[PDB]
């Protein structure tokens, strides 16, 4: 209670990966002939981010070497990571042969169960109120290299003596060599952490395969006689880090100005780039003989599965005062506190320790500054409302040691309240109608509101709308979701759909379906609303999409949808988030 | 007593491995001809886990950078591991030959005493109230590699002079070489710690052989003349870590929400993968000559012996308040304390320092919050029962310095109790019927309840059932246990058995028999109940199973079985746990 | 409040880079035939510098081992860097061939997407009031080298015996070699940090490519048969640090004398040197056969994109006193403080905690020294104005413990003020017209004024001018901006323009256009003023410039332009900065 306060919470990022999502052709050389299979067993993403919100300084601290700022911290570190990312328990392979006859072409292929070509984590601020301040790792590696430069020479002589029937021979010989080599030594990793600094609002970290990044590099055989039929891959080079378990660690820190206001959303895109592995053998025919040579196919398919989350920061939140607020409790009542409305008018209400409007920072001057609005202070000159903060002595208060009486610095009089109405005033002493007893306690204004889930993809431009008075969601749907909005004229997205309307009151759950759209790209293709009464309603189609994923959102008991967040381009909607209360 | 409280206990995991369990064929090449033996002497598993339960913050701390959460810690570390895992004191071998005559085939074999192909430790939460927050080791190794790239050239000249009978000769010769090599350097271990992140509830660590993982790799001879007959294995490559003693170190930390409720089970599966080692020689016949070449057979049998334990966490346990509770003792009596029932009604009972219902957290406001139910507080407005916690001044208490009097902040009156009934009230002063003397002391609500043993295997889906009013266990048994349950319609498991019923009252001990079922897989084949009176009763058969193991559960004096935990698939039961009280 | 005070603020340096700016010829060999493309996608610069201002000692500290001085710190470090510099998300290439027939010349080319040949950061003090004291890194690396000197010899003999039809031969041979080599081992980096110490006011850090700095060095093929057509570049050697994300870390510290006065500007030039990569193949024809040889072209084009910022330091700023000032508040009034004007005359004004003129340092003697002018003190001999500081006992004040009365050390009388006028005097006791109640509190004189955007380039000599009484900006403009100034005779810059005049009152925003001038070099080519009423006005032309950039400056509500900063040579203006208030 002398230290800097924080808002602190975890964000769970869980995403099961379907067998379909994990499925690829059994073959690259003969894509269509050889069929397909799931290339991973029970793939999953389970991460846990930790978020911190805080001011860079404590309230009222002056002349610090630390710039005054509003700070947002997102991290996966030693203290919190989650289970991790999983693709397989072990890696197997299947072999395939050309159905036709082969003189000089590819004749065999091995498709190996999939591994993570990369794991990737993208951080995005929704607006420019926030900028990236620093990250961990801080940057890409500036690699060091060791060069060796060698050179030398050799001088030799050889004396010979041969004796034979033909006669005696004798040789004296002399040599001189000059040698010169160059060495270069450097390091690589299984996975290299690649940082991408898109701009002041966005940064991403990708753990990207480096050593052994290509199918080619997994080969431990180059050539063979054609009677040889065996896996030409050293599966040992594929690390458990590549399929069994991966855990990222990074820190991203955003800053907003000391006076910033409004809100910013922070969007975290965690993903794995699933990559099956294809190698092939090639029958070589040259007149004289024939052999088999092994190869890696690199331009084979990959699929990136992504799970997104977001959280919202109100720069006006009490935590960014850097102060620890307390309340002022009118103690003649069992349960009444000073409370301030939007205009600063003071009333006496039942105490609620989580109500920012009953919270004040008691600063270095002895002012009681509103934690919800730091422009306003308790001022003894006018106790009907908070006044704009200044150097008035009437805005400074001191407690009379050993009593429950709060005195005003200017007049010395005490803060009193009416035993029936709780109306505030200054008094020299108590009387039958006014109590001087004021009680104060620290309050818990730092609790974190939980965040709504994201249905679909966070691609395209993001839009935000308050839900209308009529309480309905407007939709253009067809093969997929064409657009969404809070009114028929405020549709965000494309044009193509049949216009429809869904009732948002009484929704118990929403279920989105999305994936690779038959006609193009990745889209949100269907929403299904289930109501408290049990009735269902659907928009869009589950039938024009492959690699489909289902996102489910079960709304807490009797909560109302109040905001829409919509990701869309000009053609189709890519994702939506239904914010509560 | 100013610090965060913990629940702390050890879990002993001991499992003797039988000679049968350790037994394999003396030969792979000639499985059936050459018989079988135990491949380890007195194999055993003795581990000791340490468990800690705690809140992430102390009670009532606000604005910490640490998210509020409920924490479960399971670890084997520097401070506690247990004896370890043992297979043998030393490694020997036996040799075998083909009984038949041999021109071009395998003719000799050496089977070497068994080693641990891996040691494995699996952690599972029974439900999703808990998620994995972090582990140690945190992840698989992201291996670093050192690449060298070299290239050079050589320029040479040679001057020659030969003199012979035939005549004088002379040579001037010139050379030019170009060389180029690539180096790759990297590390391996005897055992590599492989982490498997199955999902948010389950993670596993496997110490898996890496260098020298294959029978092949143990070979220190490749080829020989057929007159050579000797062990082609460098037994030195097999480390004591592989058979004599192995000790794991790992940390697994689960988290539940700050408001989570109910219970979760945590299941630990410790196991060793016993692996005998078979190598063979091969007589080669090509017309010109003949030699012998050595080999390793890798697809030979292995057997995994497992010992499981589980513990239960009630998220409602006082430890998760992060507070250190005290009691309120009515001191006119020699031994009476305030106690609260399920509805919050207050009575005066004999003090029991381990009774959560007599425990209160005295918080920053001066409220006495029930440690068993933190929604309720001692409220001077209504001393017949605890009231929902709020900011009432009547819920705040201050001790009159240097006395045994507790005063109520609102009225200033003292907490008194009736000298005969212990009924509570607020009083300005004492009188002949009412005492004002209240005494308080810290209480021990952090003791850990001991956990029941698991009988059989923790395979298949796990189910949980309260034991019925009739107090009976229902059983479908035949060759093995087909199903179990708390009533005849609530059977978990298969269908195949003759339906039976066992009385659970008066059970002194239960003895399960399980193993490799003759008809398929690993099953729980028989249960034997022994009663207080001495009579026994059995279900299932001890006769349709090999590699059988017997698990024994001796119930503490006069304890009643109250919960069933049943591991089963659709066909048969694989294990059961009988929970007490 | 016992420690050294600082002024502390961030400077955001953001600069998007246009597709045009990122554009180069698709070919070097065939510049004009093959067209052009953008060589980077969405290139950007986003850095955040941290600035600190402070005295080297705390106020009044004597005999320190630390020299008294004024300190300015500029840094990008672990605590603040910004997103970084970005050129691309990945690197691709395009191939090109000679349109004509080829026997012995270049016939293929590959132009690879661009990378950062260097990142560069330049620091400049505008005048010589400030000198560089130290930097981090402190210097260029003094590289260590490892020499090996080897030498040896070999002595050999060979005995031979040949038997043939022709007869038996026999050789005895003898050899002697002498070898000698020299090794040199040393280190290089991807990027080497090169420091350039231009002079006492200017230093620069350049992260410059070292290993792999040339197109040549990226080649992983030297020669080939002409049927070979493939990318001869190992793109792997190009690190993410070269295009995806780069973050500098450096510290620059300037010092001014303990008595320095006036102001200095500090100018930071952050830049990336964009470099496309061109390699070619060469058809070789010699009568006997023919091959293809690969090459790197190094003297290809590069383009440096720069973003500049500047801040201003007034050496007279209270922070440089190293003290923590307080105010003296006449407490008979609700809101009145002693305030001092430019001549030292004292009046009683409404308190303003950010007003340096109401701030005093209470020093070790008990003097109240003006924080705005440390030559003056509160002197009880003459309370109508501050007097020059000296050892007068009348300049020393002591608070009467436990009261609000400030006493004068000399006479012991107290500091009183007139209840109506606030006129100061010394009094033995209070009376009906004079109050003795004085209140004091620490004041916030350390807030940083925000800095205006630099429009254009910081090239040429920099000039500074106060804005005239007529409140107008004078301009000679033509194809570009020829000159600017505060009056028609005070034009800084060239001669060539038609003389014009712009009204500076009511300006809501200014928008500069600058770039590569058609006639020569890089110039400021156009300014556009937009007024509060909505009307616009422009000088210069947007039409004689390529690689143009637009700098926008939106003035805060009702702020007046008061200073001009103008970068110009003898011909044309290169940049301008409009300082506010």
């Amino acid at each position: 209670t002398n230290t800097l306060p924080h808002v602190a919470f975890y964000i769970s990022v869980n995403r099961a990966i379907s067998d379909e999502e994990c499925t690829f052709n059994n073959s690259w050389l003969w894509k269509n002939e050889k069929g397909s299979r799931p290339f991973c067993k029970d793939a999953n993403i389970s991460l846990i981010y930790r978020v911190n919100l805080e001011r860079s300084l404590q309230y009222g601290i002056v002349g610090s070497a630390t710039p005054d700022a509003k700070i947002v911290r997102i991290s996966l570190d030693d203290d919190s990571t989650g289970a991790g990312i999983h693709l397989n328990d072990q890696l197997g392979y299947r072999q395939f042969g050309a159905s036709y006859t082969t003189l000089d072409a590819y004749f065999r292929e091995w498709s190996t169960d999939a591994i993570a070509q990369d794991y990737r984590f993208v951080f995005n601020a929704s607006n420019n109120k926030a900028q990236i301040l620093k990250t961990f790792p801080v940057d890409n590696i500036n690699e060091k290299f060791e060069r060796k430069e060698v050179s030398g020479f050799e001088l030799g002589v050889t004396g010979g003596v041969e004796v034979s029937g033909d006669g005696p021979k004798a040789k004296l010989e002399a040599r001189a060599s000059y040698t010169q080599s160059r060495w270069l030594t450097y390091n690589t990793q299984d996975y290299r952490i690649e940082r991408n600094a898109k701009n002041a609002q966005a940064v991403s970290f990708t753990w990207n395969r480096q050593q052994y990044a290509t199918a080619e590099s997994l080969l431990n055989r180059s050539t063979d006689a054609l009677w040889v039929n065996t896996y030409p891959v050293d599966v040992n080079r594929i690390s458990p880090l590549s399929y069994a378990s991966f855990v990222p660690k990074m820190d991203v820190i955003y800053k907003a100005s000391a006076t910033e206001t409004g809100s910013t959303d922070f969007i975290i895109d965690s993903s794995v780039n699933i990559r099956p592995i294809y190698n092939g053998a090639y029958k070589h025919y040259y007149v004289v003989g024939a052999h088999q040579s092994y190869h890696g196919f690199e331009d084979t398919p990959r699929r990136r599965i992504t799970k997104s989350a977001s959280f919202t920061v109100d720069w006006d939140h009490p935590v960014f005062t850097g102060g620890r607020p307390v309340n002022l409790q009118l103690a003649s009542f069992n349960n009444r506190c000073i409370q301030v409305d939007a205009q600063g008018r003071l009333t006496a209400n039942m105490c609620d320790s989580q109500q920012s409007a009953q919270s004040f920072i008691y600063d270095q001057l002895g002012r009681y500054v509103s934690a919800s609005n730091t422009k306003l202070c308790l001022d003894g000159a006018a106790l009907d409302a908070l006044q704009p903060c200044n150097q008035n002595l009437t805005q400074r208060w001191e407690w009379r040691k050993g009593t429950d009486e709060l005195t005003n610095v200017y007049s010395g009089e005490s803060l009193g309240h009416d035993k029936q109405t709780g109306e505030l005033g200054l008094y020299a002493s108590s009387n039958d109608a006014v109590s001087l007893r004021t009680i104060t306690a620290y309050t818990d204004v730092f609790n974190a509101q939980e965040s709504s889930p994201i249905l679909g993809y966070t691609q395209g431009k993001m839009n935000q709308q308050r839900v209308g008075q009529d309480n309905r969601l407007y939709v253009r749907a067809g093969a997929a979701i064409d657009a969404l909005g809070s009114a028929s004229d405020l549709l965000v997205g494309g044009n193509g759909g049949s216009l429809s309307s869904v009732d948002l009151s009484g929704v118990k759950s929403i279920t989105a379906t999305s994936g690779d759209f038959q006609y193009g790209g990745q889209q949100l293709v269907a929403l299904t609303f289930t109501y408290q009464d049990g009735r269902q309603q659907t928009v869009g189609s589950k039938a024009y999409v492959t690699n489909a994923h289902e996102d489910r959102f079960d709304l807490p008991d009797a909560a109302k949808i109040t905001q829409l967040k919509i990701w869309a381009d000009d053609w189709l909607v890519k994702g939506v988030q239904f914010d509560l209360n």
